[PDB]
């Protein structure tokens, strides 16, 4: 069986910053394509970032330059989401999924995988 075991979520600052694990066991292919998404409240599940087997990490989400980094562990078989300078709007449920298909995709659709979801809240700053 695939899980797909998210650590690292909670509460941070503004401006703080926080790093995502998804660990991957039981994957029965030779390559995979691995994404981090997030559902803020009341919105649509959305992209962040997307790694592959062979294509190193982007992030779909428009932001800075700068706000969110995609690596990986392959020995570990783990993907990671780095986010810096965090604002209130960051806040969301994180889920990490993975696929086959090795090209990168921003479509939930195409993730067969998913983990169990992570909540990132970001608080805001004294005004």
């Amino acid at each position: 069986q695939v899980q797909l075991q998210e650590s690292g979520g909670g509460s941070v600052q503004a401006g703080g910053s926080l790093r995502l694990s998804c660990a991957r066991s039981g994957w029965p292919y030779s390559t995979y394509s691995m994404n981090w998404f997030r559902q803020a409240p009341g919105k649509e599940r959305e992209a962040v970032a997307g790694i592959s087997s062979t294509m190193s990490g982007i992030i779909f989400a428009e932001s800075k330059a700068g706000q969110f980094t995609i690596s990986q562990d392959n020995a570990k078989n783990t993907v990671y989401l780095q986010m810096n300078n965090l604002k209130p709007e960051d806040t969301a449920i994180y889920y990490c999924a993975a696929r086959r298909d090795y090209s990168l995709s921003s479509s939930s659709d195409d993730f067969d995988y998913w983990g169990q979801g992570t909540q990132v809240t970001v608080s805001s700053a004294a005004a």
